[PDB]
């Protein structure tokens, strides 16, 4: 083919717009992608806007460079290498400030 | 169009069901999206079930609120701001339990 | 048989949306933006997920949950947190409010 605009009876749309080179899927309830090898996205900016939660259910999540978070909870321990600088509050272990 | 059930000769299927508003992609080995600008997903729940690994290969991963993990490995240092509460084990640095 | 359908769309901007049954590869290329908007959930189930983003990946959500291990190059925690279990620091200095501990 050379065009893609599908509008479904529930109001969902799957479309590709060449004028702005924009692929859109909208108005759906669920999507599920099952693959036996890999799923890859290669693009400068990825935005995941999830009003409930993003779950990465995997043995390993790897962030290759920087990871920034508002708050952190580590449930079962870990390791830190390099310089770790804490500021702007109290660092405590088993109820004892350091 | 207004319907979608594509059944490929390798057993893969791409389909949309408007009564449940469900988009399904199944039976594939790999998927990839390559874009020059951005990829966005807007949905309350994002679920990634990756039996080997999820890699976020990027200068920066930003979690805008809370991040929860089982275990943590920081390879090249970092900064922590605010109150940091350690409990339920030993916090050690360069071999010494604080 | 398993099916006889095909998917190969080449658009005037050079984008391609196709499925290649020879390698079972679904490919979208040559686009500028993609967006998926859903009211319930999106699931991907696959051994390997690779997100190769030369600027940034933002997870704009109340909570990101990594069910097992999280590995990062550097870490920046902006507004506090909790760490449970054994935490081992090596290979540098852990400093709090200016004091090397
Ligand atoms: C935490 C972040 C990391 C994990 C989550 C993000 C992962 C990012 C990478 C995802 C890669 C999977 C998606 C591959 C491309 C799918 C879309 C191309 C296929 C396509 O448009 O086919 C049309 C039907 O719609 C379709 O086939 C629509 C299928 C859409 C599948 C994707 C559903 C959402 C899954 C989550 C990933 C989405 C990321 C954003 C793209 C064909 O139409 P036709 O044959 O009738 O045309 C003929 C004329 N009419």
């Amino acid at each position: 083919s050379d065009a893609l605009h599908i509008r479904f009876p529930d109001g969902a749309v799957i479309e590709y717009e060449p004028e702005t080179s924009a692929l859109t899927v909208s108005g759906i309830k669920t999507a599920s992608v099952t693959a036996s090898g890999s799923v890859t996205a290669t693009v400068p900016v990825v935005m995941v806007k999830a009003s409930t939660r993003v779950t990465l259910d995997t043995p390993e999540v790897v962030c290759t460079n920087r990871l920034i978070t508002g708050t952190l909870e580590v449930q079962k321990g870990g390791t830190m290498r390099g310089n770790i600088e804490h500021t702007g509050g109290e660092l405590s272990s088993n109820g004892k400030v350091l």
